[PDB]
DNA sequence: GGGGGAAGGATTCC
DNA sequence: CACGGAATCCTTCCCCC
C-alpha cells in the first residue's frame, strides 16, 4: 500500500499572495479581528517571511505587530480559501477516485492501484505538484509511505514545498528516532502525559503494560500508538462526510446579561443556517467560551429537523441554561447544528 | 453484563 | 491581550433486555 498526501503551503497566507502577487516577499499575516478594540484579535496564519520571526498561528495581533509592526495586516476571508481548496481537490480527484480530504488544506490519497514502486510515486508526487502549480498558482508539500499517519510525517518533514519518500526502511529508523510528540494526534497534553510514562518514542509504548498506557491516555490513544510502533497501522482512505456545522462570534465585552449576548447569537445562527445549503440538522447546540477562555456547550437533540424559527427558539434556551449552571462571564459564543437528516 | 444513545467535557490541528 | 471550524474520544447517565 502507498500513501500520498497533500498540504498546501501557509495556505490562507498563500492565498491572500495568488490574489494578490504583489504581496509576495513580504510577511504577510492573515488575522481574526474581533473587534474588541482597535487591533483585537488572533493571527490565523503567516507566511513563512513572517513566521521565522515567531508569528505564528494563535498569537495575539497585538503581539504580532510588536515583533513585526511593519509586516502586512490582512483580515481572513474563508469563503474564498474554501473555494481555492475545492478547486484544487478536485484535481485530485484526476489521480486517485480513493481520497480522503483530512481538512481545508490538506489530502491523502490511495495510490497503491496505480503506481508499483516509491520512485514512481515520488514521480506522481512531482507531477501532482506542478498541475497545481501551473493551474491555481499554489505550492503544496508532499509527503509518501505505506500508511497515512507515516506520509503525513514525510511532509511534517519536508515542508515548505517538499516532497519526501518515508519507505519501510526508514519506518523502522522513525519508530525508534521519531520523537513521539511529532506524531499527528499528540497534542501538547497527550504529550506530557507520556512524559510521566517516560514515552519518548513510539517504540516505548511497546515495553510499558496497556491497562497502564490504557489508563493514562485512554483506549483510542493507547491502541493507535501501539499498532503505529509495532508497524500495523493501516488504517483505509475514507471519504469523509461533513457531520457538523456552525459559527462563534466574540463579543465587544464579556457579559453574563441574556438580552446583550442575544444578538450574537442570532447573527451565529444566520450565517449558520445560510452555510447548511439544503441541509437539515436534528440535533443544535450553543457554545460558550467563558472569560477565562474555557469553553462550555448544551445541546438538544430533536426527533425531527430544525427549522430557523425552533432554532433561535431553543438556542435561547441553551444559552439561559448555560448562565444559570455556570458562573462566568461569557467572551465568545456561537452554534453548532448537526446529526444531518 | 452490556448494547445504544445522548450529553457535557477534553484534545488535536490529523 | 488569545479567533475560528470541526472531528474524535472520554465519562457519566439513562433505559432496559
Ligand atoms: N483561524 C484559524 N485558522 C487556522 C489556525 N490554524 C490553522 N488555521 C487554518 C489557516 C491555515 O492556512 C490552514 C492550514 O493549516 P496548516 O496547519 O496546514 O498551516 P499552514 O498551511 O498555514 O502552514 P504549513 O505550510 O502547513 O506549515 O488552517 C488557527 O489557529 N486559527
Ligand atoms: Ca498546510
Ligand atoms: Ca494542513
Ligand atoms: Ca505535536
Amino acid at each position: 500500500m502507498i500513501v500520498l498526501f497533500v498540504d498546501f503551503d501557509y495556505f490562507y497566507a498563500q492565498v491572500e499572495e495568488v490574489l494578490n502577487p504583489s504581496l509576495k516577499g513580504k510577511p504577510v499575516v492573515v488575522c481574526v479581528f474581533s473587534g474588541r478594540f482597535e487591533d483585537s484579535g488572533a493571527v490565523a496564519t503567516a507566511n513563512y517571511e513572517a513566521r521565522k520571526f515567531g508569528v505564528k498561528a494563535g498569537i495575539p495581533i497585538v503581539e504580532a505587530k510588536k515583533i513585526l509592526p511593519n509586516a502586512v495586516y490582512l483580515p481572513m476571508r474563508k469563503e474564498v480559501y474554501q473555494q481555492v481548496s475545492s478547486r484544487i481537490m478536485n484535481l485530485l480527484r484526476e489521480y486517485s477516485e480513493k481520497i480522503e480530504i483530512a481538512s481545508i488544506d490538506e489530502a491523502y490519497l490511495d495510490i497503491s492501484d496505480k503506481v508499483r514502486d516509491y520512485r514512481e510515486a515520488y514521480n506522481l508526487g512531482l507531477e501532482i505538484k506542478n498541475k497545481i502549480l501551473e493551474k491555481e498558482k499554489i505550492t503544496v508539500t508532499v509527503g509518501i509511505s505505506k500508511n497515512k499517519v507515516f506520509a503525513k510525517i514525510a511532509a511534517d518533514m519536508a515542508k515548505p514545498n517538499g516532497i519526501k519518500v518515508i519507505d519501510d526502511e526508514e519506518v523502522k529508523r522513525l519508530i525508534r528516532e521519531l520523537d513521539i510528540a511529532d506524531v499527528p494526534g499528540i497534542g501538547n497534553i497527550t504529550a506530557e502525559k507520556l512524559k510521566k510514562l517516560g514515552i519518548n518514542k513510539l517504540v516505548d509504548t511497546l515495553s510499558i503494560e496497556f491497562d497502564k498506557l490504557k489508563g493514562m491516555i485512554g483506549e483510542a490513544k493507547a491502541k493507535y500508538l501501539i499498532s503505529l510502533a509495532r508497524d500495523e497501522y493501516n488504517e483505509p482512505i475514507r471519504t469523509r462526510v461533513r457531520k457538523s456545522i456552525g459559527r462563534i462570534v466574540t463579543m465587544k465585552r464579556n457579559s453574563r446579561n441574556l438580552e446583550e449576548i442575544k444578538p450574537y447569537l442570532f447573527r451565529a445562527i444566520e450565517e449558520s443556517y445560510y452555510k447548511l445549503d439544503k441541509r437539515i440538522p436534528k440535533a443544535i447546540h450553543v457554545v460558550a467560551v467563558t472569560e477565562d477562555l474555557d469553553i462550555v456547550s448544551r445541546g438538544r437533540t430533536f426527533p425531527h429537523g430544525i427549522s430557523k424559527e425552533t432554532a433561535y427558539s431553543e438556542s435561547v434556551k441553551l444559552l439561559q441554561k448555560i448562565l444559570e449552571e455556570d458562573e462566568r462571564k461569557i467572551r465568545r459564543i456561537g452554534v453548532r447544528f448537526s446529526k444531518f437528516i
